[PDB]
């Protein structure tokens, strides 16, 4: 179909409104639907033709509802581009930005019964999910979604001021390889539209599709572990997370049994009832059962409450396309993350049973990720995912339905954060604890000094030393600044 324009149109609503937080709603002039790189191309010229503020959705998960922000005018919405498909000349595997994980799960598993470490959610897009390096249960396993990043096809801007599409592969003579680069973990808004991305394992031998990406797993083993509130002391609960940080620095980052087990400890607020360790490993690898409840045991070892367990072994597809992420209704959403490099203190630990356990007026929680394994592999430098070197990721936040409790929800995630990370100015600040924090987590309170942030950029914070280098790269490929955004990457 030839490129849509919709202007004050019947479809307009619709399309404004297709972020996932609630709290954010776009009004530009116009919503560009697209189907062909080309159409991207046109509607970049007619936008800055009408000086319209450009912004890209493609799966609209943005946290901080970036593309919705008052004064973009201008939205390319992808969401009618998800092909995907093998090309056997290229020996790669094509995947739209418009694509859904489910979609893309679902297609590469079928017909080659092969895979991505992305992430988790089935409605996330990947056109705003794998340029930042969005992470999944099988990263561990298999290391970032990144790391299985061979080419990248976008619509870039000339000095001159005119859209083109270029096309930028991994392959050490490519003169673009510094705009792949970029698209391994610099994130969303600041180097052009991807059109289109290409997936191989850079340990990748011979023509045949089955072997050049990885395997699903035969099946998934899954374990619930839930201890309820009223049982819970802050005693036990501070040996739960010591012992949950204990392990995870001493089990990971290597291609062992351990590896290939994702878990996610939701901790949540003494309203919701109790906390719930969400653990998974492929069932089809030896003493699965076993692995599973020895990390268990290790967890509540010295605790003095006794967690309920469910077990069920489900087809990996089904497992993995799950919509158990039902917003119901409370679509409002505050969230900030961190990488940490060593277990939580005895005090943040503390500063979490207590804003976990009080009767705030807010749905607030923290989940722990099993994280490193095989991210931790390549070198900090040689991608745009700088964070090697860390044993568990972390995402706090609140949610809720009623914007009249906008000033409470947002007053309660701050505190946990500065608190927790009160002893650098509220921020993890990479150091011999922690590496910053993820870029598909945009928080724009790590631009403001009136909270947190103690010497320490916001660039520092998501990138490390890699920054400069992406600096380079905006000047080339986007010298007029044509896309940008709150916590968008500057030219130097
Ligand atoms: C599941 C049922 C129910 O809990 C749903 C709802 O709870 C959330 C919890 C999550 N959240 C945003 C952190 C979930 O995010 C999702 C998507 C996210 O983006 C998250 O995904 C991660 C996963 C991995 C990542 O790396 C990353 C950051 O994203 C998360 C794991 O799940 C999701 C949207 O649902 C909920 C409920 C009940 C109440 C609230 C809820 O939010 C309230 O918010 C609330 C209140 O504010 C005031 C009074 C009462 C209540 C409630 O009774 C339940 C329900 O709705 O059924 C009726
Ligand atoms: C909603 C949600 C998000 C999740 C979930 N689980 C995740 C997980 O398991 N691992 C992760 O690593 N991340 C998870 N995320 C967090 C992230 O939001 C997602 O990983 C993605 O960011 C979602 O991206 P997308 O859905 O595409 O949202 P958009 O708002 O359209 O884009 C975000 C960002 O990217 C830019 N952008 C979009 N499209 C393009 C193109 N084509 N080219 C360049 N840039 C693009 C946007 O402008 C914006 O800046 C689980 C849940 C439920």
């Amino acid at each position: 179909a030839l490129v849509k324009v919709d202007r004050v149109d019947r479809r307009y609503q619709d399309l404004v409104t297709r972020g996932f937080n609630g709290r954010f709603r776009g009004r530009p002039d116009v919503v560009y639907v697209v189907h062909t790189a080309d159409q991207v191309v046109d509607a970049v010229n007619q936008a800055m033709a009408a000086g319209q503020r450009i912004a890209v959705r493609s799966g609209g998960h943005c946290f901080e509802g970036f593309v919705d922000d008052p004064a973009v005018r201008a939205v390319i919405d992808m969401s009618q581009m998800r092909q995907v498909f093998y090309d056997s000349g290229k020996r790669a595997f094509a995947v739209e930005p418009g694509a859904t994980l489910g979609e893309t799960y679902r297609a590469l598993y079928l017909d080659w019964g092969v895979t991505i470490p992305a992430g988790v959610c089935p409605q996330v897009g990947v056109g705003g999910h794998v340029l930042g390096g969005g992470y999944g249960p099988l990263s561990r396993r298999d290391g970032v979604v990144a790391d299985h990043l061979y080419a990248v096809e976008v619509v870039v801007v000339d000095a001159s001021g005119r859209a083109r599409k270029v096309v930028a592969t991994s392959a050490a003579d490519d003169p673009n390889r510094e705009l792949w680069w970029a698209h391994t973990g610099g994130g969303g808004g600041n180097f052009g539209i991807v059109t289109r991305y290409w997936f191989r394992t850079p340990g990748a031998t011979g023509t045949d599709p089955s072997q050049l990406l990885p395997k699903a797993p035969t099946s998934t083993l899954r374990h619930i572990v839930t201890w309820d509130w009223s049982a819970l002391t802050e005693e036990a609960f501070t040996r739960i997370i010591d012992n949950h940080g204990a392990w995870h620095q001493s089990n990971s980052a290597a291609g062992t049994p351990y590896a290939s087990m994702h878990s996610v400890f939701y901790l949540n607020s003494r309203a919701a009832g109790q906390i719930l360790l969400d653990i998974q490993i492929d069932g089809g690898l030896d003493g699965a059962e076993a692995l599973l409840n020895d990390f268990v045991a290790a967890v509540n070892e010295g605790t003095g409450v006794e967690p309920a367990v469910q077990r069920s072994t489900e087809p990996w597809l089904r497992a993995t396309l799950a919509n158990k992420f039902d917003t119901g209704g409370f679509d409002r959403t505050k969230s900030k993350g961190a990488y940490l490099r060593k277990p939580w203190t005895a005090a943040q630990a503390a500063t979490l049973y207590r804003h976990l356990s009080a009767d705030s007026q807010v749905w607030g929680e923290v989940s722990l990720y099993s994280y490193g394994g095989k991210v931790n592999s390549v070198p900090e430098t040689a991608t745009a995912t700088a964070q090697r070197d860390s044993i568990i990721k972390v995402w706090m936040s609140a949610t809720w339905m009623d914007p009249a409790h906008d000033d409470a929800n947002l007053a309660w995630i701050r505190e946990i954060y500065r608190e927790i990370f009160a002893t650098t100015g509220g921020v993890p600040v990479p150091d011999d604890r922690t590496e910053g924090t993820f870029i598909n987590y945009p928080d724009v309170d790590l631009v403001d000094e009136r909270w947190n942030t103690s010497g320490v950029p916001w660039y520092t914070l998501y990138y490390k030393g890699n920054y400069p280098r992406l600096q380079k790269v905006k000047a080339r490929w986007d010298p007029r600044d044509v896309f940008r955004h709150a916590l968008s990457v500057r030219p130097p």
